């Protein structure tokens, strides 16, 4: 695999890493979001310790309103990061 | 950095990798959008031999309609191409 291919493959390993650890596996509820952004974006996004910034992070992120961060919604999220990240550059 | 860090500045350094070929260092023209595709995601997508393939994939993915493809129209491209995968491996 090139490093694109093996990134595209990341981006599914870490969502799955995150969305199997509590109640719906194929879906981030708050709990796993966080732990997902602390963990995995500790060197692009300051640490979250407060329950109002997962709920605004969330409520950014849920576009269908279940109140969980999907894989779709997820794809939202890495290219919110990745543009922003391009973009300081 | 973390496996999801690595994962995002690799998209970056791909689209800059092609985007610095010629013209626009900041945009893939065709010529580098099917260099970018043929090269680097040769085991996901069948490799491109014809204009006319490129001109339509081209088309897809220009929203802002300037006839190339910036990294915020890339940055789609890759998550069509992931949601892609993440079925397949499903
Ligand atoms: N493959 C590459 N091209 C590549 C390799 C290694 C790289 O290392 C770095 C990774 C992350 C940062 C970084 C700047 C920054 C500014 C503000 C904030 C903030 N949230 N206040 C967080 C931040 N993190 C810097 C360097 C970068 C690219
Ligand atoms: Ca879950
Ligand atoms: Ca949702
Ligand atoms: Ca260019
Ligand atoms: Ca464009
Ligand atoms: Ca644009």
């Amino acid at each position: 695999m090139s490093e694109l291919e093996k990134a595209v493959v990341a981006l599914i390993d870490v969502f799955h890493q995150y969305s199997g650890r509590e109640g719906d596996k194929h879906k981030l509820k708050k709990s796993e979001l966080k732990e997902l952004i602390n963990n995995e974006l500790s060197h692009f996004l300051e640490e979250i310790k407060e329950q109002e910034v997962v709920d605004k992070v969330m409520e950014t992120l849920d576009s269908d309103g279940d109140g969980e961060c999907d894989f779709q919604e997820f794809m939202a999220f890495v290219a919110m990061i990745t543009t922003a990240c391009h973009e300081f550059f």
